[PDB]
């Protein structure tokens, strides 16, 4: 007792096994697969046009027969398609990309206990919260093939995957600690990648890995890095001083984008506060409010210019 979706592009047969996995209070794996027809039939107007009507309309997810008969509709029509293209790699749209993301998470995360969250944002809710910031995150800081992106405690890594689903950065990193996320973040990596294979979709290089980002090895790691993601509101004061450090060794125009500012706002340099990460980076709130429907959220873009420092002793030299 099984079910299978031929891939729209050739890749191996996604199989589900009956009974169906329940993933939680309010998806499962029958609407997972019935949304991937559907995401599948938008990307291919040709597999729209060779399928029935009433397939995606009269359907019982809880009947074998009916959950088998959909997949055999699609199977046909993935058939006739790929026949019709006998005769004679992009990335993934956004809509798309947050169904793969959400997909990857189900096939990875089975028990969702395991991961310690009651937050407002949590690995379950991705899609539903984080994702359109993620994207828009995105869309402002406008990353090239010249850039390298980190993200530091990356956990179960929906983030990198959707960083590294949407640009073209020479690679895309996620560090993370703790032993819970960092084994889930190993399914993730390996179900992402069979997934846009699956889908025929697109991704730049991207590396999950296991590590403390306040190690030696990543001193230098975090010196070289472009582009910093963080999510800091959680850390303490001495995690937050040992960051602002790792920080202070990066190059100019390198950009953090964190959760909570690393800076205030509003620092005027003066001969008080000179050892402050103030006095070496331009500091900006980011709000996707300035057509938003989320959660009224902010986020905090942090550029490295030592001119900052620079213009200071320039003033005092020269009044
Ligand atoms: O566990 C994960 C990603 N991940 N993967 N699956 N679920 C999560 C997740 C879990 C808990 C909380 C938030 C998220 Cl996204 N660490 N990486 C991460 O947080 N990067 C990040 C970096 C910079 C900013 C700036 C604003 N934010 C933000 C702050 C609050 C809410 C959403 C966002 Cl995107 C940021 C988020
Ligand atoms: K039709």
């Amino acid at each position: 007792l099984e079910l299978r979706l031929k891939s729209p592009v050739g890749a191996e047969p996604a199989v589900y096994p009956w009974p169906l996995p329940v993933y939680d209070k309010h998806h499962d794996a029958a609407h997972e697969i019935i949304e991937t027809i559907r995401w599948v039939c938008e990307e291919i107007p040709d597999l729209k046009l060779a399928m029935e009507n009433y397939v995606l309309i009269d359907y019982d997810t809880k009947s074998f027969e009916s959950m088998q008969r959909l997949c055999d509709k699609y199977n046909r029509a993935i058939d006739s398609i790929h026949q019709l293209w006998k005769g004679t790699n992009t990335r993934p749209s956004t809509g798309l990309l947050r169904h793969i993301l959400q997909q990857v998470y189900n096939h990875s995360v089975t028990d969702p206990e395991k991961l310690n969250n009651y937050e407002p944002f949590s690995p379950e809710v991705y899609g539903e919260t984080s994702f359109d910031l993620v994207a828009q995150m995105i869309d402002e800081i406008k990353m090239t093939d010249d850039d390298l992106f980190v993200d530091l405690g990356s956990g179960v890594g929906q983030v990198v995957l959707q960083v590294a689903a949407a640009t073209n950065c020479k690679h895309h990193y996620g560090v993370e600690k703790a032993d819970i996320p960092a084994k889930y973040a190993e399914t993730m990596d390996r179900e992402f990648r069979k997934w846009m294979k699956w889908y025929g979709k697109k991704h730049a290089e991207y590396t999950l890995e296991r590590g403390d980002f306040l190690s030696e090895e990543w001193r230098e790691r975090i010196a070289n890095t472009s582009v910093i993601f963080v999510n800091n509101f959680a850390f303490g004061p001495e995690v937050d001083h040992q960051l602002k450090e790792r920080f202070a060794n990066m190059k100019e125009g390198g950009r953090i984008v964190s959760s909570k500012p690393f800076a205030p706002l509003n620092f005027r340099i003066n001969s008080r506060n000179l050892s402050d990460i103030g006095t070496i980076m331009r500091v900006v709130e980011l709000s996707p409010l300035k057509s938003w429907t989320g959660k009224p959220v902010s986020y905090y873009l942090h550029t490295i210019d030592r001119t900052i420092l620079e213009n200071y002793f320039s003033s005092l030299k020269n009044p």
